[PDB]
């Protein structure tokens, strides 16, 4: 159907999408907002507080890649795999990043963790994108330490 | 193709199992166990140690909902998004989570949290599933102070 050519279309090009982000690394983070939409959103799910780090518009996206080539300089996507959905305008990646994290007030530590993002597409271009990791290994980067639920009354 | 018919009807019957995992609730938790292989792997992928809590084999897996049913005796999966992908054996679903936590040597807590769920078939059942939350807010459920990360030093 005219329906099935016009989602095929879609989840083609936005795969491609998905993988030049993944790919992007270095100084070309500083244009890494131009595959976003105009009030496209992205940024941080999981953090202490509980509440995501969302960073909106395409044009605040791009101000805060200078930020983060700052902080996290040589960061790195690494064992990516993306998944296309149901739905063309939708893909998950689950990977792991890595690289040197230079935090504002904190000892320069080293940062690895798993992540999962979300990827949500609007006219070819990402309307919105949300990753999630586990803090407490970011804690660990930076030298706070992690709490400890006590396992002892747990079954082995 | 014979291909692509094999793999449609894997993907299919696969959608009904992640279903039906979803909306297990109350004592037919104890019998969730029976839709894994026999050498399924289940568990939690967070936590603050930063290693998964992996319960290996169908038998284990039952007999961890034993302990499960004590310590979230009312466990709800709310919100649950289910994304097939291009792997027919391959599903991810974005959920939230809710119910009492009564973890031993802890007070009684309500925890609250957002969830991400992987699950790998083999031969119509589960072979692997995963789930991926923010541990600080299971540490918040239980009284246990997270640490802030400080922002003073960050773009607002
Ligand atoms: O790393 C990040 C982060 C968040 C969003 C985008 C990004 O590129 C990095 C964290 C924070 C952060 C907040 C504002 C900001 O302008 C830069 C950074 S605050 C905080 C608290 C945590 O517990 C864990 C992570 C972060
Ligand atoms: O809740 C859970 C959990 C883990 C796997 C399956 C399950 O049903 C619940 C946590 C832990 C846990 C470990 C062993 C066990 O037999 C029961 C529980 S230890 C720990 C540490 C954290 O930081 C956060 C969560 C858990």
């Amino acid at each position: 159907t005219s329906e099935n050519r016009a989602q095929v279309a879609a989840r083609q090009h936005n795969r491609k999408i998905v993988e030049q982000y993944m790919h992007t690394r270095g100084e070309a983070r500083l244009k890494r907002h131009l595959l976003f939409t105009e009030d496209g959103v992205g940024g941080l799910w999981t953090t202490d507080s509980g509440q995501p780090i969302a960073i909106r518009g395409r044009e605040k996206l791009g101000e805060h890649a200078v930020w983060s080539l700052q902080c996290f300089p040589d960061w790195v996507w690494t064992d990516i795999q993306i998944f296309e959905t149901q739905d063309p305008n939708w893909f998950w990646v689950e990977c792991r990043g890595e690289g040197a994290i230079v935090f504002p007030g904190y000892p320069r530590g080293q940062y690895r963790n798993h992540f999962l993002h979300s990827f949500r597409f609007e006219n070819g271009l990402i309307k919105e994108q949300r990753e999630f990791m586990n803090p407490c290994e970011q804690f660990r980067s930076l030298g706070i330490e992690v709490p400890e639920v006590r396992r002892d009354g747990l079954p082995s």
